[PDB]
């Protein structure tokens, strides 16, 4: 019995492992939230002292609104459109992942606060001119919350400040790129 | 993208295989419903022509009441009580399994309708006699619905027939055993 | 005894999952038939209404003869030749796979009947031009049979239709491309 | 490529492992040939010097003959009958396995050549009085080839001499227990 | 990538899991120390308030001296004997694990101080009376330190209690059983 | 049982397998030494008669001294730089593995003596010109020992050739490439 329970606890734990190999969201072909969590930790510890990484939270403006008028299948093709447009804007080695139903998250290896600032505009503007095929959408905009990733940073804290920057960008009228501590 | 969805689908297929290894219900120490379903299927097929298996559905009486008066922990004890009791009654090589919240299911290889009825009464009276440690019980009874698994049966159908007999045994005033096609 | 057969059956289910991870054909470096079947199924389902995929069946001409004159090792080279060539022609994101001893199969996401016919000729002429290292070839050609995967198609049926076109292209005197429903 | 091949060679090797966990023949519920091979090695090395094990090859006399007259389903129920009868004759900790379509093999921990000799008669005679249910069989007999398992023995050699004893028992009229080096 | 980092940590996660499946000491056939640790967290948790388990630490007496006088293998044989013997003495469902080189550990489910003491005595004597074979050994004995595993208890603390109790019994002359909180 | 012995050896078999999936050096992102060994048996086998592969052993120059003067992390950074650099220089489909603490190994598929030498020179110079970032480092260089991997060759012998050639280049003054049978 106790033997069976220990045994089955082992198997469940294997299942958990298997579930970590499922590292990507099929819809958008980006990495999922949990795999990002695990990747970013790994990245933060590799950082030399006095070095930084780029980190941004990306939210699609009025996404929930698109679902009602255009139905759900449309709103998903919007999400796939962001993935496509982002894949095209981003350089190799940069980390993009799907952070929530409506949100994405970014990490840029060894990136300056100006490099940071630059990429987010490029992305954001590219979503404005974005043309999701087979869906006739009136408006397309995203807002960004940025910050940086210093050595000995705490991730839950690091994510809180980019979100702050993002929420402030959401009140700033949307289609806004806002930063925290540069 | 399709290779990814295919690959992660395999991943999930492996998770399900592992699931099928988690074959027992930890509270009782009995095989779970899913594992019973898989066993019974292969006992149905391995049936020689014009031969049979016994198959009863056991339900504990007023069990929900016990949970209400004595709390969910006593409910659990009662089930470990039944599990303990049943193992004293059954011959080595019988199949007994948890089937629902308070339902169990039995399968007796090559057992006459007489043999089955004999087994179930002995089980039924054994339960009635038992006392669970650390829980004072108004009293304990169970009902059973019985039937025979024939070669070329449908297992879902066979099962439907014992549930019919279990329904009548409940209706008859509980603590009894009814049958269908013997 | 049934628990054993159930348990070992799971075991064999795991062996088959692992099988589905062995997704490529080592000689060519292309995806194998089984993996193609699993990919195409999910490309069929992911098809929006009134949209299509291209789908051709490629067969190399007089291949068996090459094995007879030049020996089974040259036969293999010719296939690595075709595999190399094809990868030069195809856009990133096409699906190409080994389908038989000498048969290959192609799938072009969102590709017009025009687009498909254009791709296949370019492939066809590219093969004709090629020379495999260390093997002197009388000459090289391939035939192809093409069709369109529609939403609500049957994949077996779709496939049956390209094999019909491939049959005619062989009949037409080889080194050509026939189609069915465009 | 080479990377893919190394990778897929890894997976095939896992499959091989999985295949070693499938350690038992379902029909007779005994261990299969390969698991016996692996078990006996393990047992031979554990042996103290000047210590022995029992080893016997068991063949059912005229088994192929039963298949013709009584059809295959009968001959299998004979095999299951031997497994049953053997399970009953044998003590706990003794190793019985299915060695071939018609043959079985035995190992007895720390067994004397007289203990050896004794068990094989008990088994053999018990198969004479054996009554395979649902099959009307005229005759039931097996022959045995025995030997022993000394320290630093070679298994392929150890199995050759018990077979010799067995083949000699097959010519000795069948229903014969013959030994090699006691 | 850092992705790569993550994916290999997962595989490493898996090996550890697979390691937890190797649950038993190969020399004796008992559960090993790690598997016991996990089985015993799980009993400690499943413990009703005002109820408890039996815990004992069993150390064989003058084992080191046995190795010197009779040789490493003879020592190993003595270990076997203790397992054999204990298997005889133990009610079904008692947990016996190898805890170290010459020390064991026993959990008794729902056992009384009085019940624990009776078991260790029956065990202490039985081992005294034993004769391993090979191996003639002049005399054997063990000493036992006991305690009770209550709810809200620390399992490592529980073991400290048992350890200390085992020390007093070694100090008190061996072939005895001391205890702590009974 | 001995059965138990067998079953845990199988699990042990599995861990080893899982270990072969950890194929890449986490610091550099290159294949590790074991994965290379396996990739290279497989190329050696797939080699047509009178045909061959390129083999080189790359050792960074005065690495130990770098660690002492700039610190362990700086050394580690230099290793990264070499990977980055080599990735740029290498045709797609070249095999580069980390072979040791400061040494690499390169297989070139179907490469000429002349082709190998050209690659190592382009590599030797490129690394000379490089600037890791962090990290200011006064100067970098490596030395290269080369040979050809023929059919019917021993891969360990091939490596001996390369090793020796690497020694002559260290001895000859470093920042060079010696060779053995070209």
């Amino acid at each position: 019995r106790y033997a069976l329970q220990a045994h089955q606890d082992t198997l469940r734990g294997m299942m958990r492992q298997l579930e970590d190999l499922v590292a990507t969201d099929e819809l958008t072909g980006l990495f999922n939230r949990r795999h990002f969590m695990r990747m970013a930790s790994r990245a933060l510890e590799d950082l030399l002292p006095n070095r930084q990484h780029g980190l941004a939270l990306i939210d699609l403006d009025h996404f929930k609104r698109i679902n009602d008028r255009h139905g759900h299948a449309a709103g998903d093709r919007v999400l796939q459109t962001f993935a496509a447009v982002a894949r095209s804007c981003l350089r190799d080695g940069d980390v993009l992942a799907r952070y929530g139903g409506e949100e994405f998250v970014l990490l840029l290896p060894h990136a300056d606060a100006e490099q940071l600032e630059s990429c987010c505009e490029r992305l954001r503007l590219a979503f404005q001119q974005a043309e999701p095929v087979g869906v006739t959408v009136d408006t397309l905009s995203l807002s960004v919350g940025m910050t940086l990733l210093y050595a000995d940073d705490d991730l839950d804290e690091a994510l809180q400040r980019a979100d702050q920057a993002l929420y402030r960008a959401k009140r700033g009228g949307r289609n806004r790129c806002d930063a925290t501590w540069e």
